[PDB]
Formats: structure tokens, C-alpha cells, sequence
């Protein structure tokens, strides 16, 4: 999209709370995955959907701004800044409910281990690339995973292109944002691996991310729609029995937008 | 929110207020201030009734400010605007005591230092801090003398938008039940870091040279309603381990020094 | 050697590249992994297989020719100005169920972790290497380019060990490092972390850009209309149910912006 | 209008005997709250030195005088490489292995001011029976484990104020600049940087550095690097000297 | 000392020198260059006599610079001035060999990587680096062929100002005995980081885009006396662990790339 210079009614602000999609084994275990399996053979590994955390995504409708989309010059909503926040970090200070003792007489074991904290803001669905730890993994019916996985899907298999158009459908272990695309999206993620990794989570209402690219253009919202994507795997929760399930927390988005002139 | 006009400072347009806020970890008895009650583990999800003393709570103090004697009948008045804050965790060196009631790390070895999960948080606002409730266990039966999410549901372990509250009472709101609400708090600036893990080393910096500017994106700091300021804090440093192996949350006081200026607002 | 002149304005180009990792690939089914790793082999008889040895990844990217005559005193060359680069598939390691080893009874699988090395380079010619060995008496396998005539000093400085990254899946990571005494026409960046329990920390974003201009404002100049991207992304060790370990690698993406620069000829 | 003073400050870990300088006495554990009487040598203390400065005034009744003003400081922990000694009196990590390096809880701290550092007392155990030859919070109460504003003091004596009892007072210290970092945990790896290129500016928000009262400059330090583990498994704090290099300028003040 | 005058600019005013500095970890025999001798532990303070091969030493090289003065009988002269340095630890990827003489971490597992206490240090000066002696154990009986603090006393474990030296000899000054002296070194820039702990992960970055400026607060870089430049280094990466459990310090070479300019000075 060919963009024009900036104007100076011109602004709008939208909010969103996004629930995590860790699996939710039953009604009582929202924010969690099903117990995790281990030591499954590469040739016979069939994870349950509830064992697989998925990307969270919400399409946010923006106020109509064009009467006629055939006009040579139209206005689009341009995402300029975002404040974003992981919600409920203190909840993990509960070391008494269904926890596993660290030692005799001791407090319960805190949530810890591998984590992935990720967010994206774009004027389209996040564009994804497929990469698998095990290409022979038999993925459940209620998930969208890389079609026709091959030996190359554990490295680069360019055929595995997708978009994040469904909430609670695209497994995190299957997809990453595609850096060869996503011109109209800004995304940020950090993966930390290791069963003993301490979660480090910062909260504030003073941190802003500018969404303008190198030419000073933020994501341009197609069809007056804004897309917010998220993953916030905080780590593993350890049951008294020693079983473990992924723990996720909601993510808040506060996007500021401006009206931008574009060629049409 | 509140419509402000431009900045215009002269002589005696500034003021400075100080505050020491004690931690509210639980205080099992008079001899254990700054500590919680020993912590339980492995409680059934459907029958978990924590004691109030086991639950660290948010600290909050309302600081009165000098009366600017403004009559709220006119459309133009002056309000105190918080512009900067110096804040400090108090008594970090106290944890260098590894001999009092500690558990040795090994035979002939020194006592085990306070460590594990921690949460360090502070807020400055012209109103009480606005809170959102999130629970690890929505079926948790919280004690009478705590303010916790009302009518907790299945969704309270993720997003339940009904759980809105304000930090208006000290030693009442359990840290594990509440976080600052990012969808509100227009008139508050808050800052927090959570670290999880039983072996997490505390890292605490002290200095009198660090200043936090409280002005937002439009250059406006918290506007102090009713000539009052709110400071909030949590400083869970980690766990203290008793000789027996029992563990209790450790907290330290937090110091605030806020600088304010008179600002014109619409009324 | 090369004396630069003016830059063409108005003159730009962008090139992309996905580089597969070269960890060893023991068989068709195990790409991105090395072969089972050996330990405790004697110094005088250590003969590692090629599949046990991760290698440097490299791709030569062809660019358009800009000159009709190479006898002219002034000639145009492609100048790499910026690079966006990204490790691909970081989330794949959240698979803790496939062929993993339990951390405990009833527990999840052990995540990939341990020694890692993440490295990338952009240059107008192959990356220049210096050989250094942990064990100079190592018997390196066929189909690998390793330091020739390794001596006592190859465990420290042996300046005879000079090479160029001109072949993919051939130069073992453990034998070569980029040569800081050379590489005038290359920009390289690497981080080594050692320790069997080291957590991998991997960031992803499409908003991070590295400027490739040197102190004088000149980026890599692409000789023979060729751009070289080089990478190593050893993420750590994958632990099998049995406890056997193998290096894990991931692909790396490059997006390089180039401009036409006039140069003395 | 300028001057430069420099100082080396020995650590005050306790020094049980003349052969163990830089170390504390063996540390005790698992002592009762109501009967914990630590020896002075078991308690590391703040280091402090008053640095006399050239005299610049001849009449103190004047309404306008000159005071030395501290502008910058270069500071350095001294002897960090000494801990690469893993053979002397160390405990083996494993059969045939090297000795265990100093590690564990640490506290690195320095201050520059024109007065003694002002302290606030906070105690882990308010019922601790502190030994003679130490200055500790007087009349320690139930609230001394949190906020007890009666516990005010100044760092005016070297090897007297136990680190575990006192912190710099943020409600005061207008004429001092202090910086400290505490790390807790028995396995904490010491991380120590050295250079002669790092400078700290001591000017405050108004552009004024510490003003040296009575032509005196105070330098305060604590550098508990971690725990030294003896062969027997017995442990003692380890400290290192800190170097100060302060630049001062003449400033006019009301009087 | 040296009254510094104008900087020579433009044509024939700059030079560039490079250097690879081998590490001096001890070198037990010809097959173990880059390593120390197996390390001893639990030696009693009174009977501690370390071999030289067990003691990593500072690395140093004097780099001769082109003659700049045709006549040394002048009122003022030209000196080489070090302006910038690029420096690199060489061979970091060598430690990704976990199969040669290593100790497995577990059954069927890979070899234990090099890890533990590390010290990474470099210096650029127009003189030898000036050292202060500090000892962990002052009663340590240091071996022949090492320069260690003379007449070590009770105070050598803290501040003993008598222990002054200069790094004028390669593989002679034990790293555990000496640190750069911050009370001198006016004509040298030094940088080092010590990390202690037997499980500490080495973290080593490489690049040809990082430059350190050597100019001081006055805009003056090290002035090279007797047309000589001094590069100093220590790069203790950690401990190598043999199958048997014995451990030896590992070191790697360091590269230096220094840019110099001609400076006028009074003579
Ligand atoms: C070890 C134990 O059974 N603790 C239970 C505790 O019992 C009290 C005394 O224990 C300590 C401790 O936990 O080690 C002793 C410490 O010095 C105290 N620390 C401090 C800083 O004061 C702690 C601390 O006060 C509490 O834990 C705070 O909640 O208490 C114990 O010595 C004592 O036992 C004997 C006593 O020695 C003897 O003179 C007398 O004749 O009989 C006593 C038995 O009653 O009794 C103390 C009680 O007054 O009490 C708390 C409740 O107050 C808990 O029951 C605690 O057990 C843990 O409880 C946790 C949940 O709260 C969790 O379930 C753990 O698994 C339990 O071990
Ligand atoms: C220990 C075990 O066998 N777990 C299997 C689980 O069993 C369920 C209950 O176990 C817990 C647990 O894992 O500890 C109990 C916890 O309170 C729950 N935590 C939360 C936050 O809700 C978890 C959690 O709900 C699930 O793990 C999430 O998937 O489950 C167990 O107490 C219960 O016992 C029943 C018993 O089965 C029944 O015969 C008797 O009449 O009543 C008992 C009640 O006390 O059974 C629960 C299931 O009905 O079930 C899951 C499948 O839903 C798994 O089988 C799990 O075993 C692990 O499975 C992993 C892969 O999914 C992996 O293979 C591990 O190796 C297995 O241990
Ligand atoms: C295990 C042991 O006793 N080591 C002592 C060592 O013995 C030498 C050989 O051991 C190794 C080792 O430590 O594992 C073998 C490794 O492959 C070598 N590593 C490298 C990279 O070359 C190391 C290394 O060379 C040295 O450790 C460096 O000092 O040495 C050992 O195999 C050999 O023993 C047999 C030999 O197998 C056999 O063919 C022959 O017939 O008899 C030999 C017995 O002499 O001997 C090697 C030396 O000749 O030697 C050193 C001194 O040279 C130490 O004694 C070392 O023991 C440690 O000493 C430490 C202090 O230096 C400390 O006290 C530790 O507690 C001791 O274990």
C-alpha cells in the first residue's frame, strides 16, 4: 500500500484483554494445559489438543472511515503505539493450591520451566511459518498444523505458510511468525527453555512500543480491522503427583491509531 | 478523564512529601513482623482455606497534601501534580544475617539465605490503585479479613472482568489475588517485577540518585484528587527457611519521596 | 584495496535467504540434529563422525550485474547496508513429548538446553576463518575441511590455519572461528554459551535491523556480484529418552538491503 | 579551583586473627532467636574513612565562603583475581576436582559525601544480642524487623557498624551519594568488573555535588564478595578493598 | 610528565598494528597448550606450594612501532597515540568439542563443557601495565619463574601498598597474585571481568564491529613511550574437566587491533 504524509478526530484508542489458550483440560483448569506426556516415540506421538498451547488472536473492529472504497484516495487506520501487559503475574504467588512440596515442611513448587512470551499488532492476521521438532507428530483434528509435513519440516520447509486467523487453533510448537512476510505487522517474542527456568515478568503502565517501521509507517488496518496476537506460556505447573501442565496468563493490549491517507 | 491546561510554575509552586511503608506479609505474631505465617503446600483445590497471615497483602498509604484552598465551584482550579518519585527498598542488608533461626546449607555451613519467588512493586497516583483480580485457584476459600474477587468463577483463573477493585485498604488485598489494572489507572503510575522459582536469588539495588519521572505521554503526572496522594507497594523478597524446613514470605519496607507541582485543571 | 566513490540515489535492492542448519543429520528423519554425541574418547584416538560435528552454514546469493565494461575507471558495486536476521522455529522446542526424557516420574520431557552458539555474517566475499582446536590430535573425518597439519599450537594460535567459508556443511564449528585479522569486507556477530544446563534464550522480531556500514560509512562490497550469508545456530542439546544427546540447530533468515556504490577501478 | 584525592579502603569482614584478614570468623547457623549472640568477628561492618581536604577559608563569620564540592568519583574493587586461588584451604568440589570458589550472598556498596553516611537500622532478628565494640540499633523492638524510625545513626566509625544492622537512610543523605547492590543465595556467582575508564558523576538534580563540611570528605564501602568455604565445610565472609578517586571543585555558599 | 601538544592530522598521520596473544595458563606439556596443570585443592595455608604450571599468568606483548623522530634533540617531538582498539577472544567454538578426553554428564550423555570461574581482561598502554598485589593466602609459597608480591605480610590479603609491579614479562605474573593498579595506569586503559563459581557458564561474544575508544577525559589516548605499545590479556574461560574428574584452567588467545595517530609532545 502506497502511503501519504501524516495529518493532524484523527486519533482513536482501542483496548483488548486476550485469554491464553493453553488447552483447558476441563472447566476448572482454564489457563492450563492437559498433563504433559514425555518419552513418546517419534513414530507414534499423538498429542491431545488440550496438551498443546495455541496462539491467541483477536480481530478488533475499528470505526468505518470510508464511504466508497473505489476512491483513488482513502483513509486507513494506522496503529502507531501499543501498551501491552501480562495479566495475573501475582497469581503465581499461590504456592498452596494443589502444589508439590519442594521439601518436607516446605512451600509448594512455583511455576517454572520453559516459557514463551509473545505479542503482535498488525492490520492483518499474523503470517506464520511452520517448523516442527518432530515431523512425524500426529496432530489432533481440532488444530491447524503444517500440511504434508516432510523430513525438511524440522528445518526449512517453505510450503508451511499460514496466517493466524483462528484463536485456540494454531499450536505454538508448530508455528513461528514468518519474517519473510509480516510487512503489515509488528511482532515481538522471547523463548526461554529449561525445566528450572525462573519466570521473570515485568508490569507497568508506563511502557509504550512504537509501531512505526523504518519509513515511519505503522500497521495499516485492512477492512478497518486490527489484529492482536499473543502467547504467554509462563512455565510449567507441577501437581502434587509430579505431573505438569503449561501455565498461561492473559495479555492486555492498548493500541493508539491515527487516520492515514493512502493511495487506492 | 481530567482536562488539564499548560504548565506554569513560579515561586512556591512545588512541594515534597516522604513516606515509609511497612510490608504486609502476614505477621503471624508480634515477633514475626515482615514475615508471613509458615506456608502450606499440597492443599486440595476444592478445600484450600489459607490463613490471612499466610497471605501477603498490598501495602497502601494515603498521603495528605497541603491544602491549596481551591473552591470546587469554579471551572478552573489548581491540583497537585506528582512529577517525580525516588523510591527505595529498606533493610536489604538485614538478609546478611544467616545465623538467626536459619537452616544450615550443609554440615558446618552457614544458614540458608532468603531466596525464591519474589515480587517487587510500587505505585504513585492521585487515586487508589485500580486492581484486576486473577486467581491461580478460583475455588480457594479466602479468609474473612481479606478483600478477594467476589463470586469467583471458572474464568477467574484467566480473564474475569467482574473482578475490579481499588487498593483503598492496607493489609487487606492479597497479592496473589490482584494485579494493577492496565485498562484503568490513568491517574496512577505503577511498576512491578515478578520472579518465580524456589531458588531465585534476590537482587536488590539501593541508591539515592535514581529518580522516576511520573509524567505520562502528554507530560502530565498523577493529578491528586481531594489533595491526597496514594503510594502502593509490595516487596516480597523471597522465602525465609526455618531450621525445621518451614518457609515464610519475607518483606521489607519501601520508602517514597515524591515531588509535586501545582497544575491548572478544568473543573 | 578498494577505493569507494559516490552512492546512487533514488539504486536499491532487497534479497532474502533462509539458511538451513548443518548439525550433522544422522539420517533423513533427523534433520536439524547431529548424530549421537560421544564423550570420554582418548586424545590420541578421537575420530568423530561427520554427522557428530555441526558445521558452518553458508549461502552465496547472486546479485544483478551492474557494469557493461570492467576496464572503466569507475564501476558500480552492490553495497550491503542493513540486515534483518531471525532464528526460525524457536517455538518447536516447546515440544516436550517427542522422544524426550522425563525430568522425573509423571513429569514432562527435558527441554533442549546446554552449550549453544548463535552466529551470523554478511559479507561481499566468503567469511575468512582462523582454525583453533580443543584437541589438536583429533582425527577429523573425510568430507570436512579442518585445519591442515595441526600442531601443538593449534590449541592456541597457529596462524597457518587460514581458511574461507566457501562450502556449506563442510567446516566444523568446533574447528573454525571468524578471523578478526581479516574480514575487512564482512560483518560478523556471534555468541557462545557453555554449560550443559544453560537455558536457551531466543528473541524474535521483525523490527530489529543491523546496520552493516563500517567506521567510514561503507558496507560490505559484493565482489563478482555475490553476497555471502553465513550462520551457526546451535540451540543446545536434545536429550533422548536413553540419555543420549545430539546438537539441535535451527534455520536462520536473512533480509539484506543493498545499494549501488561507485568504486575506483 | 580543582583537586584530586585518592583512597584505598580495607574491608571489615571481622578478621578473627592476623592470618585471616579479609575474612570473617567462622559463621554460625541454626541459632535460637531468643539466644543469638554473634561475635564481632562474625559480623562484617561498614568501611569508612574521613579524607582531610586543603583548608580554603580564613574567616567563618563571613556570609560567603568556599566549600570543596565532590564532582566525580572513580571507584574500584581491589584484588578480584585473588579468588582464582582455588588451592589454599579450599573445599574440593568433587573427587580429584579443584577447590570451590568463593560464592554466595554478596553486597557491594560505596558512598561519597561531605558528611558521614546517614543510616537506618533494620534487623532480621530484633532479639539478636549484639556484641561489644559494635554500634547497633538501640532499644530494638518488634518493629525493628520492619520500619523503626528511632534507629537513626551515622557512619562515623570504621569496623563498628555491622552491615546486617544498617542501611543508608534514603530519607536523609542530602549531602551524600550512595550506591549498593545486594545479591542473596548460597550459590550466587560473584560478578566483578574492573576498569580505569568508568566515572560516576556526583552532582545532584540541581547540579550540586556533596559539599565537604569542615573540609572533610567521607568515603564509605562494603564489598562482601561471597562466602569462602573451608575444607571442613565451615564458611566465612570474604571482602576486598575498595579504591576511591574523587575530583573536587571550589564552590561558593551562603554562611 | 608529558606535556601533550597538537595532533598530527591527514596524510601519513595514522598507523594500524595487530597482535595475536597466546594465553598463559601453565602448559603442563607440549600437548596441553592453552591449559594449566591439574589443580590442587584443600592445601593447608601453611603448606601451600603451587607449581607454576598450575598458575595462569598475565599475557603481555610489547609491540614495536615505526620510528617517528629523525632527531631526538628537539624542544618538542611526536609520539604514537593509541586511539581505538578492536579486540577478540580467539577460538570460542573450540569448546563445542565435548568428545575429546571429556567427562560424561550422565549415562549415554555428552561430555561436560568447560565452565566455572572465569576472568576476561585486556589492556592497551604506552607502558607496561601497572599492577597491585593482592593474595587470597599470604603464606602461599610461590614457585620459581614467577614474579609475585615480595615480602608478603598479613595485610597482603587486603591492602599492602608495597606490592607494586609492572607487567613487563609474559608468563611470569600469576593472575591470582596481581590486579591492575587503579592508583596509577595513567597511560594505560584496562578492562576486566571476574566471574566466580564452579558452575558458571562462559558467555563469549565475537564480532568485528565492536570498537573501544582509548581517549581519556581530556581526549588523549595512551602515549607510546620508546615507540612501544603494550597489549596485556587474561582469558581464563573456565575449567576443563577430565574423565577422571581432575580439572585444569582453560584459556584462549586474544586478538588486538589498535589504531594510532601521531601526537606532538614537549621534549
Ligand atoms: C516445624 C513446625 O512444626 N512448625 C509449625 C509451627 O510450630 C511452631 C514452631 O516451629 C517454628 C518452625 O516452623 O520452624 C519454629 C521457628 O523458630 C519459627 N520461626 C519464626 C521466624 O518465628 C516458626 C514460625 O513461628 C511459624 O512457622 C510461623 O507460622 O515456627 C515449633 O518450634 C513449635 O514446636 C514445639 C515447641 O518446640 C515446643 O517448645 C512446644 O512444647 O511444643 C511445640 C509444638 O506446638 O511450635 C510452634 C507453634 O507455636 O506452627 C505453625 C502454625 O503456627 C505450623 O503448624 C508449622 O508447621 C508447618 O505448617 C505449615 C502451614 O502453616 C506447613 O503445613 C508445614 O508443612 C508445617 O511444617
Ligand atoms: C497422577 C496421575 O495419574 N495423573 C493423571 C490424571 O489423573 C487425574 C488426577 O491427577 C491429577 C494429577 O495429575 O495430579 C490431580 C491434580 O489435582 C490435577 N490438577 C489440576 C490443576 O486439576 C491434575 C490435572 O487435572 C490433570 O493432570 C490434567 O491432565 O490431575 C488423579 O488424582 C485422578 O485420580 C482419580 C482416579 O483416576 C480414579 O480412578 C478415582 O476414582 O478417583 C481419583 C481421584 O482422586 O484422576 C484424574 C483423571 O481422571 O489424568 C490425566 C488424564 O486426564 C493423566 O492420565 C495423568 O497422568 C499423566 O499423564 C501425562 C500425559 O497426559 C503423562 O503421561 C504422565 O506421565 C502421567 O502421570
Ligand atoms: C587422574 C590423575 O591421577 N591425574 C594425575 C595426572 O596423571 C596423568 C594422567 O591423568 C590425566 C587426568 O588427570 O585425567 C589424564 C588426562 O588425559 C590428562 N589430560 C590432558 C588434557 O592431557 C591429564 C593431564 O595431563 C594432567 O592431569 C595435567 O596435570 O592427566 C594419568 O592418566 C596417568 O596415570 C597413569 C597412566 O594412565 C599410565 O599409562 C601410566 O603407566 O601410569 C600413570 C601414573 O603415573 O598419569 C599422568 C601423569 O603422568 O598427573 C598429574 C601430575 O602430572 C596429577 O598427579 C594428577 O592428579 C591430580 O593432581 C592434582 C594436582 O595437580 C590434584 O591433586 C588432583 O586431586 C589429582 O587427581
Amino acid at each position: 500500500i502506497e502511503v501519504l504524509g501524516v495529518k493532524t478526530d484523527s486519533f482513536t484508542e482501542v483496548e483488548c484483554f486476550l485469554n491464553p489458550q493453553m488447552g483447558n483440560p476441563d472447566e476448572h483448569q482454564k489457563g492450563l494445559s492437559k498433563s504433559l506426556a514425555a518419552e513418546k516415540q517419534f513414530t507414534d506421538d499423538s498429542p491431545d489438543k488440550e496438551q498443546l498451547p495455541c496462539y491467541s488472536v483477536a480481530r478488533i473492529p475499528l470505526p468505518n472511515i470510508n464511504e466508497d472504497l473505489t476512491c483513488g484516495n482513502i483513509l486507513m487506520w494506522e496503529a502507531v503505539t501499543v501498551k501491552t501487559e501480562v495479566i495475573g503475574v501475582t497469581a503465581m504467588l499461590n504456592l498452596h493450591s494443589g502444589t508439590q512440596k519442594t521439601h518436607e515442611n516446605g512451600a509448594g513448587k512455583p511455576i517454572q520451566g520453559s516459557n514463551f512470551h509473545f505479542f503482535a499488532v498488525g492490520g492483518e492476521p499474523l503470517e506464520l511459518q511452520g517448523v516442527l521438532a518432530n515431523y512425524r507428530t500426529k496432530y489432533p483434528a481440532q488444530t491447524v498444523t503444517p500440511k504434508n509435513a516432510t523430513v525438511d519440516s524440522q528445518q526449512m520447509n517453505t510450503d508451511h505458510k499460514a496466517v493466524l486467523d483462528k484463536d485456540n487453533a494454531y499450536p505454538v510448537e508448530c508455528w513461528v511468525p514468518d519474517p519473510s512476510k509480516n510487512e503489515n505487522t509488528r511482532y515481538f517474542g522471547t523463548y526461554t527453555g529449561g525445566e528450572n527456568v525462573p519466570p521473570v515478568l515485568h508490569i507497568t503502565n508506563t511502557a509504550t512500543t512504537v509501531l512505526l517501521d523504518e519509513q515511519g509507517v505503522g500497521p495499516l488496518c485492512k477492512a478497518d480491522s486490527l489484529y492482536v496476537s499473543a502467547v504467554d506460556i509462563c512455565g510449567l505447573f507441577t501437581n502434587t503427583s509430579g505431573t505438569q501442565q503449561w501455565k498461561g496468563l492473559p495479555r492486555y493490549f492498548k493500541i493508539t491509531l491515527r487516520k492515514r491517507s493512502v493511495k487506492n
